[PDB]
């Protein structure tokens, strides 16, 4: 047995989900209250993408140029306007099934489940990493745009992300729900590729603790190390170096085990070193960097309110 | 080019059916579709009774007002009930609206879906996993997600497969299917049982290293193909199930589109078997993934 990677409920954003259609682009919306937001590049086609002037592309465009729709009936959308990289459509009509929601950009290394999806309806839904180069590395096949990046606290959906295009990587890059991009990337298919990517050494550790929550904790020993040491030994295998920052959003799952960060510090560093030898950890063969310290919390514990 | 998620489905349709069951201080998780409410049988179990239980002597001494159900914050008349198999099916008055189109079908070992992990009726996540071979499933299970369901979408229409019922000592999961039936040689007890030998899904493992292949990474293929059995005699050794003329078929799309004879992506396995994946990865991964069926692969790699 082990531990599962959970994603968030997708119920709450399925009802959010609509096509966005313009001429012969097609991709997804989010549709809260009497707004849909998507991608602003969904006005384009062919070597418009090579480059474009959205300004000068949406000013010649109306509201009866963006079809939208939700399952098989029509929004019709009777305004809008550009946000950043976002492209806002009013519609006729409020979203009954909208959730308390807001909008939050999120920083590399946290986490968010994606529900995947394709002509305005859900396909799939997965839970993955905002990775130390601003990338995501999803399943996003042919016109997923538009899909959202979420999390949920109580009643309330954070919405965090949406996807736009696809790295030569084959990696994926998008924006917050307020237009601005992740990382240094444009909507413009020119040549633009993901930096070097690191393991998000935060998310290990917690990994590691989640994993001695469990009973699983071989890979312990008597001594800690200097933050700085364990820096020069990360830098080897590739880990992002770890901060004073990072060793305090440790802090809860530190105080629940007892285990102080600098200890499982030494712990990790050498799991990385010293190979594993055949061990395991949480069944699975390598260290995991997608579950973040709030993640391990949120799964060891089915927590209140209600 | 690449990027292999693995996905579960959109648990919207599932979560419209999550309700509570309780009966004296025993609590677990309820499906509820139209007017009947499912649930494990032992929810009418308390400490002792767990310890080789008469159910259907502890069944008849019980009544409808025993069963206290709870959708949010309101609560069902459980109007009359009766037992099929290992579940429980509390009649009530209120039919559920958003019960979905849904079908209740029984899964094989080594097939995949989507379990709504829940803890009082409501909902705490979505994942993907495997009926593992020896019939358990290792998930995200802690206590009280009995009653969670498993399942698969086709269109609009839900299959429901699992349901949670216990945590098996070793540290992995036990259920049923909708029927009550259990998968695997368990019972609703707390005895000394365990999980029989588990082994790793070879069929889904080659599904992935096309998968793999597909999006465009092949550092461990060689040209040099092998036969079944001797793929076998290998595999079984490092502890994979034996490898039919049936799976090979099934893998029949997958190559044909790769362009890689199944027998050869055999051949590339034997080696990263043998040579321990040299320490590189395949598919971003570190480790061969066997939750992912052949079909899990196709569906992800072309459509919805």
């Amino acid at each position: 047995s082990g531990f599962r990677k959970m994603a968030f409920p997708s119920g709450k954003v399925e009802g959010c989900m609509v096509q966005v259609t313009c001429g012969t682009t097609t991709l997804n919306g989010l549709w809260l209250d009497d707004t849909v937001y998507c991608p602003r590049h969904v006005i384009c086609t062919a070597e418009d993408m090579l480059n474009p002037n959205y300004e000068d592309l949406l000013i010649r465009k109306s509201n009866h140029s963006f079809l939208v729709q939700a399952g098989n009936v029509q929004l019709r959308v009777i305004g809008h306007s550009m946000q950043n990289c976002l492209l806002r459509l009013k519609v006729d009509t409020s979203n009954p099934k909208t959730p308390k929601y807001k909008f939050v950009r999120i920083q590399p290394g946290q986490t968010f489940s994606v529900l995947a999806c394709y002509n305005g309806s859900p396909s799939g839904v997965y839970q993955c990493a905002m990775r130390p180069n601003h990338t995501i590395k999803g399943s996003f096949l042919n016109g997923s745009c538009g899909s959202v990046g979420f999390n949920i606290d109580y009643d309330c959906v954070s919405f965090c992300y949406m996807h736009h295009m696809e790295l030569p990587t084959g990696v994926h890059a998008g924006t917050d729900l307020e237009g601005k991009f992740y990382g240094p990337f444009v909507d413009r298919q020119t040549a633009q590729a993901a930096g070097t990517d690191t393991t998000i050494t935060l998310n290990v550790l917690a990994w590691l603790y989640a994993a001695v929550i469990n009973g699983d904790r071989w890979f312990l020993n008597r001594f800690t190390t200097t933050l700085n040491d364990f820096n020069l030994v990360a830098m080897k295998y590739n880990y992002e170096p770890l901060t004073q920052d990072h060793v305090d959003i440790l802090g809860p799952l530190s105080a629940q085990t007892g285990i102080a960060v600098l200890d499982m510090c030494a712990a990790l560093k050498e799991l990385l070193q010293n190979g594993m030898n055949g061990r395991t950890i949480l069944g699975a063969a390598a260290l995991e960097d997608e579950f973040t310290p709030f993640d391990v919390v949120r799964q060891c514990s089915g927590v209140t309110f209600q």
